[PDB]
């Protein structure tokens, strides 16, 4: 049945109700409409009632009509009722441990499988069912407003196809991709990806360096865990700092603060172990390791 | 449970209730009947309630009896109370692009998947769930009174088994099939399809002409597009025209109109580039390419 | 595994893989090896034609669009599918060919109206190709150029009468 | 959750409410019970109300408390208010065309798959989900009371296992089985099957006899179809007939009735084309072909 | 009647109780505040009245006094009761030695469940079709993957008496034994080996007793060629319906046989059981020698009638 049949039947009764109480009892529309509601509601507060054989007749008829149409309209109603965001294209084991560190923000997981709807909703993310290679299904997941898009699909052919689809929707958003083979690192980066993270090349080099002594693999998997003592943080150099123009040899950040200056980055490059003649500028980002008591001693050090 | 089984129980409660108010409470019939209904409807205005223990036990009993049977009766009453088309058998990418040019007509889609229901209803076509190779599930899609049936199934064995099921319903509808292999073009014409469209023979013979110059594959993919400047339309010659018996050299269509006469079809045969001594008749369908400013110039020249 | 198959010394690469994402990825691998080879791709979905052509493919043939357009045009009369599937077959009576306009030809600057190619020769001029565009049904004031390509439909005895009419 | 568990929960509430009004408001037992009931039944009449904040808290609690279980008890109460069989083991294409001629009787289809529940219920049969090789799942399907059990399983190893399982449940029931290979005809028959029907040996011999002329295969598939003109029927010879002691040559049934005596069967054997010296006895069953007007002329012929 | 509708539509019980609660609370707030600020009721009354109003009772001790009160109340009731009915339905939905845990469901654990009808048994399996077989046998079913530590803790592995692991392969049986030993290293794991070569891997992972059935079966099908008496003895003394049973009788502290040799004890002469082994700790000596000295703590493995078993316990008693 059309929803409009249900609605018209409801409306017909309140009109009937209101009008008859007026015609039979001589009551005003305010109380007539109200009383009709009171009877439909089956509450009976005790103010208005019919006081004539016809009013009683009318009222009983009215109640039957009222509840019937009301209850139907209500069940339909109930049935109907029943910074920026980050978009994650594809669901895998790399984007699952990425989602635990992105708690608190809005995350939209665009995935082809419907089976993965329970695991996405359990971890605190909105699921958007679609194919992440289709441009019409990326726009559904609100890619254009996002602050970053994380692409980790089944192959490296679908990862370039999803990267090329974002570069025409928004040519300014930050794309982070995951390469599976070493040949496609410069292929995903030319097609638009701002950061290419290859997990089988990191783990391929941490397994050939753990044969003699595995301290290279213990440094990498402990400075990234956000439950240890030291945390690899990065702080930016603001405008009008005390270090805008000093060399690294004269700044001497490790002794006066306690952090370790493993590298500094200007723009889109990184200089690991900067030499002593490196003049600090404004806008630089200092990548460092230290205890969180030493980080606040560095943040006040680089202030105005 | 007949409706009348339910209705008897409801009335029995009503009569019982009404009479007790009448002889236990001493109420007149208009108020006792009213009260009984109201009691059943549990409204409680505040006018009548039992004023003696007999009535109190009686009324509590009426209420529970009333609610059970009333609720059922109401639930049941409400549940009881409140040219031609084209049919597309199967869903693939070739029938998705066919559905884009059939938005003005009404289209049924007979496919056995359930996941494709969201793609069909978006495109503006009614979805009929069923197996297209079965005669019982072909009759649900209104094959018998259709304009044309378009068969595109997963293989060429099921396309033949679906063409022979349509020809069992009626031998007058127009079947337009699609061949997957080149060798099965002659089997799909013996089963009963009127037009067999083999896309991988058109595509494979355009990827071999596009090695030197890609002008053959640029002409085919452009005149079929309705957004193009020139269009390929079939102009029929009406009965009582000024061109019956006239040869192609004596007519000179390209000089006076401006369209390009690339073929003339009589019945179900087409003669591409017809010779000079080809005599026209009434009934021959002219296949031409021209601007839309030139097409109505052609119909006004061959008119009666 | 592309450099095994001699893509550098080739004259045309025809990319038709199992899905549309692998056809873009293989086109991107060919353009790293030889930047001037002629790639002839094949799109499955309609929306991926502008991506296959941006990634490097010169000609994109989409078979599910040519078949979808010829299905909905064959409901009333099927003379447009009987035209396409018959001029391409090389066992047919009439062939669709391309002839080039040589340098120093008889038709330098000559318009198509006063050339009268269908009257003189008998071939049907459906388009004049210049470079990387095709003009279907060129207008009457269209002037030629030494170096055009005439696309036409005609009998095989009428193509030799066309090449001898455009000869130098 | 027994219905009585629900009822106990309800009673606890009505008892509780009644006592609290008695001790909180100081009301009598008769009115406190009435009031609590009426309150739960949400009538709203306006006679009894709490007069203290404690009474208010109490009353509100009773309403929310009692209404839940009140409604549920009503649901349970309303739910309470409102020849022999043939068992078919396994679902296939042989037991589907067997089920169409067994319309009108009770048929229980014991099958392992749950997918086949829709096709069994559509054809007019009760579905019993179980494994037909398990003796505990045959007894669930009521094999012991049946008049015949039809076994058609996936292999001939499961068909002997289902036949052996019935022979210990009931050693008198009639088992009809279907053999797949020719070697197992005497193996299924020794394990207990009363009739072994091998479809690939009938169809293997009807395909090697249809090469020259296919009249052998047209006779078999037309005398079994119950929509043709002639029907292969069998009538029994009763006690005290007119033929108990006559030979076939002197009975001369084909001329005086019109049926064709293809064979007669005594006990558990069949004699096809009985000779002229064959003396008819009592209890014999005459297998014959004829029009249904000729069958009634034969049935009265063999009477008392 | 909405409760009728709810019974008609349990099909929409798809959302969190938390959404349900927030919405009903918003309604009672609307109601109570209007009674306090529009009708002029006290907060005790306003809430009381609001409840009564929402619940659709409407006694009339309090009633709207102005058109505004009437308009207000109509809204309050029409929205509140619907929500109320929903909240009620969700509540009803919600309202209505130690154990052993069995990881996995096969035919070997089906016959183990017949012997354990007196104890309470959890079954941790990842199939859903097996729920009808477990509840028939009298064991609580816990859905989950037994190789996961999070789904092992749902089955109460940490406070169990013994855990019985029988999974589909020997790789998952090892991956489940190592997940149980991560929860607690004191529970008793009883595993089952599918191949003979993986008996030593399942003891290194942490199982206390590895029961390889295809090595017992394969070594009984090779002794039953000549005479089938070896495979007739094993399949009979394990049955509790047999006339003889193999029971372990422990020697208590302060017994009359500490230091006594087997020849000086002569158990088979005085009792009538056959002493086929003596276990000390986790080692078993089948057919112990003559000069084997008893102690307190040695578990005697014997075969005898039930009329002879309590005769043995009364002979070794303190």
């Amino acid at each position: 049945v059309p929803a409009t049949r249900i609605l018209l039947l409801v409306l017909a009764v309140i009109i009937y109700g209101t009008a008859g109480f007026h015609f039979i009892e001589g009551e005003s529309w305010t109380v007539s409409l109200y009383w009709t509601f009171v009877t439909i509601a089956t509450v009976g507060y005790g103010d208005y009632s019919p006081s004539t054989p016809l009013g009683m007749y009318f009222t009983v008829t009215l109640i039957v009509l009222g509840i019937g149409t009301f209850a139907v309209a209500v069940e339909r109603l109930l049935e109907f009722l029943i910074s920026r965001h980050v978009v994650i294209c594809g669901w895998s084991e790399s984007t699952l441990e990425c989602l635990r560190e992105l708690r608190g923000s809005e995350v939209f997981v665009l995935a082809e499988d419907e089976n993965v709807r329970k695991k996405v909703l359990r971890s605190g993310a909105n699921f958007v069912h679609g194919d992440p290679t289709r441009v019409s299904d990326l726009e559904k997941a609100n890619v254009r407003g996002a602050r970053a898009v994380i692409v980790d699909l089944e192959s490296d052919s679908e990862t370039i196809h999803c990267i090329l689809g974002i570069r025409k929707i928004d040519e300014s958003v930050r794309i982070i991709a995951e390469a599976e083979r070493y040949e496609n690192i410069e292929q995903l980066r030319m097609a638009g990806a701002d950061q290419v993270i290859s997990p089988f090349v990191i783990s391929g080099r941490l397994m050939s360096r753990s044969i003699d002594d595995g301290y290279e693999a213990m440094f990498v998997q402990d400075v990234l865990a956000e439950e240890s003592t030291r945390r690899m943080v990065e702080v930016p150099i603001p405008e009008g700092s005390k270090l805008e123009g000093v060399s690294v040899l004269d700044a001497d950040i490790h002794d006066v603060t306690g952090v370790i200056i493993i590298g500094v980055g200007r723009g889109d490059e990184l200089i690991i172990d900067p030499p002593r003649d490196y003049s600090f500028r404004a806008g630089d980002i200092i990548l460092g390791i230290g205890k969180p008591e030493e980080i606040e001693r560095l943040k006040n050090y680089i202030s105005a």
